[PDB]
């Protein structure tokens, strides 16, 4: 409906790792459901991040993708293109603000989702937003790690299914993704090799006009030389520019292609798993009570009514989960339908980057190149 939120309040009590801000949020989205139709709240760094994991999980286990937000406490320090969270103070602080708002879209995106009253009247208030969330409680951890240990033995077969039309798309795409954002973002690393050290041997042309100063002093030449001075702090300017804000706008689209693949591959893990609770139900059911049956001999009722309501409530419960196969693959064309009306989108945000790169590369070096045509029609 209505976004455009305001980014401000550096409220900083920490320097160094994992700095905490209660930056602004000037909050839109007049709609009735916002009560007051006009405020901006602050959000606390330490504060609403463990509040949304909390609630990431719980739309997690109905089954959704997460918006990752700008990240920390072993999500924002263990590899999430390099790493350096003591970087998260001064000057990735942009980072920090265009990832945010990043976040901020993705919780647009979703607007069936988006009708989540207790998240919205969060962030519909200042109010310190329960402070205990900055958390270190990984004790389903390890639980989930011997899951997924599971998992890789006890999926193969389970791919042979319907699954298999719906996943070898997401198969190929995965490997080449993998395979093009490994390519991508090492050109990305390199580009922050080099693109800093031709930032200085820019500085270092401007110095060479100095040691121009030491030798020969002509004032056309001077002219002249001070002219390529601004000449290439703008073409420097411009490239360097370009080279930062293109290339991380990239590689926050590589991080959270990343994040959104492994929801979904988790997804289809939790389904294998459903489907592994409706065979193991079935084999329980059946087997257990037509070896009471099977047993009939031993003649008293009490196995009888015994092997009747539990072969008509966990059969019930096997109908539960053959409707949630369903139920779950609704979802699940829910979220990829999402999934490419999103690609979508922001394939245009980055595209329209890009003509925008053309635009303001147009624009720039019309206007600049046509300021340098009176002094190239004349001495430069």
């Amino acid at each position: 409906f209505d976004l455009t939120v305001g980014i401000t309040d550096p409220e900083k009590i920490g320097d160094g790792m994992n700095a905490y801000v209660a930056y602004k949020v000037t909050t839109q989205t007049s709609l009735p459901m916002f009560r007051s139709r006009q405020f901006a709240v602050k959000r606390r760094f330490s504060d609403f991040l463990g509040l949304y994991e909390k609630l990431s999980e719980k739309h997690s286990q109905n089954g959704f993708i997460v918006p990752p937000p700008p990240e920390k406490s072993l999500i924002g320090m263990t590899k999430v293109k390099v790493g350096k969270e003591d970087s998260s103070s001064a000057e990735f602080l942009e980072k920090r603000r265009a990832a945010l708002e990043r976040y901020l879209q993705r919780i647009v995106n979703h607007p069936t989702m988006l009708q989540d009253p207790d998240v919205r009247e969060f962030l519909e208030k200042e109010e310190l937003p329960r402070a205990v969330g900055t958390q270190a409680l990984s004790g389903a951890g390890l639980l989930k790690m011997f899951n997924k240990a599971t998992d890789a033995v006890s999926k193969m077969t389970i791919k042979m299914n319907e699954s298999d039309i719906w996943f070898e798309e997401k198969l190929q795409e995965v490997e080449c993704e993998e395979q093009r954002l490994r390519k991508l973002h090492a050109v990305v690393e390199t580009l922050v090799n080099h693109r800093k050290e031709l930032a200085l041997n820019t500085a270092l042309f401007a110095k060479s006009l100095a040691m121009l100063g030491s030798s020969e002093d002509n004032t056309a030449l001077s002219r002249a030389l001070s002219q390529l001075a601004e000449v290439e702090e703008k073409i420097e300017q411009l490239h360097q520019e370009q080279a930062n804000n293109d290339f991380f706008l990239l590689a926050e689209l590589l991080s959270d292609y990343i994040r959104l693949l492994a929801i979904v591959r988790a997804a289809f893990d939790q389904r294998m798993k459903t489907w592994q609770r409706w065979q193991d139900a079935q084999a329980t059911l059946q087997k257990k009570r037509e070896s009471e049956a099977r047993l009939l001999w031993a003649n008293k009722p009490d196995k009888l009514q015994q092997a009747k309501d539990e072969i008509t409530e966990w059969e019930s419960r096997v109908t539960q989960y053959e409707r949630d196969f369903e139920r779950i693959s609704t979802v699940v064309r829910k979220e990829v339908t999402r999934f490419e009306k999103e690609k979508s989108k922001d394939f245009k945000n980055h595209v329209m980057k890009y003509l925008e790169t053309l635009l303001h590369s147009q624009q720039q070096l019309a206007k600049y190149w046509e300021a340098f045509l009176p002094e190239a029609k004349a001495i430069s």
